[PDB]
């Protein structure tokens, strides 16, 4: 994400006030800081539209619901927080907002979610975040961590939460292998996802990606699958192995921030970055997020 | 933990400064708040000695090491932070300190642990925390959550971390069952631990507790096992079932904060709280933490 | 399922004879009583027709086959036992028959299935069983037990057997949570079924239910899936989580006895009982069981 | 268990009454028949003593407790049921009693354990059951079933219950392999137990048996381990494999009914039945069950 | 595979040379012999065509790629090895070639795949292998081994490798049960495959086979599924149980060597061999392998 | 293991004959080459004694027994093959023999073990193999592969077999991470062993190593455990984690070929090679293998 001096003077939304980023703060009694106890969303602003905005806010509401966290706001109010954060920083384009809603402040740090004073802590950081396509062109080195995605009875990886050491530990190992991102296997040993992005492989003209049973169900992921199906591109959504990845023609990772990022290697096995099907899906994706489809909520 | 107006005016240690608790804050760019990315310790102050102090600080150093987090301080400096926090609030007794060390502030929120400006964020909250023995006498209702302790390849539960939604989710379900705390099973179905405390059962004069393979290895836990062995009390450290708990004579939970807290029921099956062996071990425990054993680091 | 004094004088089929309910008995040497060793079926009589009758009898024959149990009767003879049980109690409507076929009497209690004198014990209990729709309207509290559905290499839950402590133990825990029925997870942590009924959730106008890989594949379940597809309702058969359940709009359970029973809560998270799609499917189901249909067996 | 015509006329205890075996019956509404919903115990009478009697009754009370089943009786009363069953059939020796306590009768068959009329159904079948030591000498063929012991969160195998299709299905497969009993693996693939007995192997003059974390913790099992430790026979309670079994010098199975029964093969691999250590442990066991030990309950000389 | 004296004098391809079968040899330093470290393929010659030839060669190249093994040859060259082996033995029909490519010779036996002198060892054994349809008619006894298919993070069973003790051990147990082949379960307990062939069951006029997530994805398997779908025979690729197998009307196993082989029993439960749907699929398969389809590679009329 | 031109002219034992290394061959019909179907042993010759010789031969006999492979030889005859291989190459010291017994030649390649003509193929390769202690001093980089040790119902890793792609695949990944050897986890996630050697860690003056339930139970491993207990060093055989490894003071790997080899890093976390306890145990081991001891077999 290619740097920008405007990032240094962005205003941050904190419980209704707009604060210089150097002074944007939360209490050391906040459930987020203490316990990792909240949910969050990343949404990208493209030519005056927030990409998949309503989808992201639905997901936030579902994730909060799953950990019995009261956002303290209607869907409309939650969206206006994001809209006002972009507006306050004069952003219409090339911008990314992180919306963080943590459970709130506690009289004393504990795990019990009932003992909360006020309501949810709401933070929105909006920044200038444009991927310089030298990063697109070279792509990512992936290493398959020894650390596994969890089953939902242990920790549901569909939740976009403030408790992220599970993923960070996978990343640390991949970095120590000389890589940029971690590929993770599911509890059965099949390819699941990456530590911060979803994972796709390309094999004989077809797009392969996990079931999503044991990883984050990214909106970029679901859009890319949808565009592929709509374009008549065969999709295999289900169980595949490292052997199938190693013999793949192409691969890429997805997320709101980078979009489609090519993979140049997995476990040291080279893949041509920006193969022909990655390019085709990339074209479809960028067309979709830059279009007047109102899945992309219009900025006031 | 029976309330105290002195709690409202405690000074909090934050990166070297002492701050009123109403104004003790960390950046919304801090790895703790964003990612749940740090380690912590609770230590109890008893008659001018910090209980098991050196043990807790060793554990912190090991946990930080496991997630490649630089505390940025020697063991001596880390202890002086705690000592000075107690000292600054005029505490010699009936006090508990939470020491929180999060990875630090980032230019932009991400998972990558390398992109850190300055070093570790260090917070120490010291409070007046005395359990009113009406809480001892009645004990806790436990419910066995459907949510499981993880294996170490998924998320090592020996780590005392800022990523706690795994445990909090277990708690939420136990509360909805009408209970106070959650009992958790290991991935094989055997009794592991509670969501915020360790778990013991008593059967025919013997103390039963998990292997600790799949839960937090509490210092209170290890002290209680040690005192029991030293007193000739038979200990079974290993795999046991809910059936064995349900047929138990007594049970209790351990942690720095409450010490030994009796259990009055598990899954609705009554147990006499403060049975005769809980009382005996409780006597030994309190004697140990109030003694001039220098495992209890002496306050300057 | 709301009382009727005719229940006290029903005749029970026992190995070819019809016996007063207070005198209907099996030997203490019977494999059913000793070992839980048999299969059973519940079939409902509606307006002169046995609902899905041949489906139930095929299932019985497959289940018996799986545990190498010789029913001792043709499909025709098995059906006539049920038909004659209804007939003997003058039942045309609002009645339920339990058909129990246990392995038989043994010289001595053991598990060896070959040491059997005579054939299968065959019992049929028919009762007057109408759900008073105040039970429909208020619905069930569900609690997700810590006890799991098994895989087929442990014990295949497709079998409708006399060995039911696996399910009853899940129920006992849910009752102690203040609930009416137990929701059960599969060995991978995904929602599977209830202890005595199959489980559906409703989310965004679609119906969600397990794969059935790890639970009882109820005929009511399969009928409701078919009716939903018939009526243009999207159906998602597969792996879903407690998070997805907790965010659902409606939920209900299925079985021959109650039909569709709404769910009022799961793990303490409230759901409005008799939501709009539960109503719709309930209407379709009742129409189906009261129609002439070739799936239904005619009473003479 | 080598046959005896007296078995045909034994009286059976059924809720306080003593009934001819041809007429010993339970209601078709009983949770035992319907749901497999009860616990049971087998106890052996040897020379006027019920072997390990209080241990069996403790186990019953714990197992009942685990499925929230009220036996309806004190430990004393439960024992008298067994004692009276032996007494009523004039049995002083060479006899086995199966005590079955099911949850009771229900107004309608369901799973809900609350809706019970009366109390527990209590049945006690006592029979003349003496193993003719030609059965000892030849021993059992074992086959390792594909069907697995469960973990405790699925179904705890320490419970001696009326729900036995889990074990029966393992047996069915072993019989179809030409064997007499099923060996079962635990969820991790280590040797656990047999479908109706516990399992021991002998290797390098030491005794090997499972941890018991994933199988029935037999009283015969616990006695054999204790006698071995008392006698300086090395005993290893823990995880071992089929490879270790296949290389073993001897093996045997334990249970109240047969005592120690030698194994003649596992998965087709021959083992000499009644090897030297099986014999030695067998001698110790029989001496123990024929002793005046206060683990054994006195039968009245009545 | 019903015998033929010509098998005794076949020439074997060994790194470019054609050698009498009595003298076809590899070094004791070869990774294949030492470590089980190679991939292989079986291909069948039918009326001048190598059945599914390019599919087998694709699979080999993927499997080699998965264990970072350099075959040392283009796809073209690899095919010519097979073609020349058939040609050298004057085989136009009724013949099977096993192509074995092991990692090569090492200066010293170790696991490290880098320290290799020369390239891959390439062996091709072609034999006369025609199944006498008395073997078709009677079919196979299956026993479900206690030994399990692995997940891909333990050992991926899609790889056709020189490390086969995992499958052989399942076979050993099934033979000791009186059977001919082993049925294996997946890590979750569902039916996966057989130790040397894929597994199908027939139930209510539909064909059932595993997902293939936990077993060898046979080309015969994939062909049979495709022919069934093409013909409007319902096919269910997914998880099913032993209970479903035991209640099945028919079953069969697939592989390049035998084609479709009926099953006469599973765990002692009899199945009529060559049931009506097995026959129909068998007819379709034989027609397919005897067709001019561009899936099949031409053998020179040389 | 540092080169010697005598290796080029060693004679190899092949079914009773002694053959030049360049001409030592097995049939392409041999179960070893085709199927990986055999067992092997490495034994080291030190100052006229074969280290732990009878232990290795007992192990071979047990492994063969487990896969129903008839060695075709008494223990005495098996040993004489090794002894004669050493003798024929004039080796008294600094030599290693690999004894390979594969199932034999088959009429046709298949997996069925009964279709064997003649008996076991027996091969013995003896070489001059001295570790130049610059290899000792620098030690090994370890990477924890994503590929797991199996349980015994999948494939028992106590067996020293000719089917080694399970271990080699773990190695390939570790090499691609920039490491020398692979650390492997057990099916529960705990540290098990290395791909070709056993694994120890040192923490606070104690030695830690796996239970051996899920890996090769090396003779060097058992010797080092025994020497440690002999020398008053606490030994912890059981389940431990990557976190515990990462915080360790030292680590090393064991095997007949190298003896004790220090570890310089695990997953990129540095460990000082030849720490004080590794040195101590290394001294004890070398003393042991150079002593007269009854465990050692005398060369004639």
């Amino acid at each position: 994400y290619a740097p920008d001096a405007r990032n240094d003077a962005v205003l941050v939304y904190v419980n209704g006030q707009f604060v210089p980023r150097h002074q944007a703060v939360v209490s050391v009694f906040d459930a987020g800081y203490v316990c990792g106890d909240g949910v969050w969303e990343g949404v990208r602003l493209v030519d005056g539209r927030i990409v998949s905005f309503d989808a992201h806010i639905d997901r936030m509401y579902e994730g909060a619901k799953s950990i019995a966290l009261d956002i303290g706001m209607t869907r409309a109010q939650t969206k206006q927080v994001v809209v006002d954060t972009f507006l306050r920083n004069g952003m219409r384009d090339g911008a990314h907002a992180r919306l963080m809603v943590t459970r709130g402040v506690k009289k004393t740090p504990n795990q019990d979610p009932r003992f909360i004073i006020g309501g949810a802590t709401v933070v929105c950081v909006a920044e200038h975040k444009v991927v310089t396509p030298e990063a697109k062109r070279n792509g990512l080195k992936l290493f398959t961590s020894t650390l596994r995605c969890s089953g939902p009875d242990v920790f549901d990886l569909r939740l976009k939460s403030h408790s992220r050491l599970n993923l960070i530990q996978a990343l640390i190992q991949a970095i120590q292998a000389g890589a940029d991102e971690a590929l993770m296997l599911d509890p059965n040993g099949f390819v699941s996802s990456c530590n911060s992005t979803n994972f796709f492989a390309v094999r004989n003209g077809a797009l392969w990606t996990s079931s999503g049973r044991y990883c984050f169900n990214g909106i970029t992921r679901a859009t890319v699958v949808r565009l592929a199906r709509e374009a008549g591109i065969p999709v295999h959504e289900g169980d595949f192995t490292l052997a199938e990845v190693y013999a793949a023609d192409e691969a890429f990772v997805t997320g709101t921030l980078a979009g489609l990022t090519p993979v140049s290697s997995v476990d040291g096995r080279a893949l041509v970055p920006l193969g022909p099907l990655t390019q085709r899906l990339d074209a479809l994706y960028r067309a979709y997020i830059a279009s007047a489809n109102e899945a992309h909520g219009a900025l006031p």
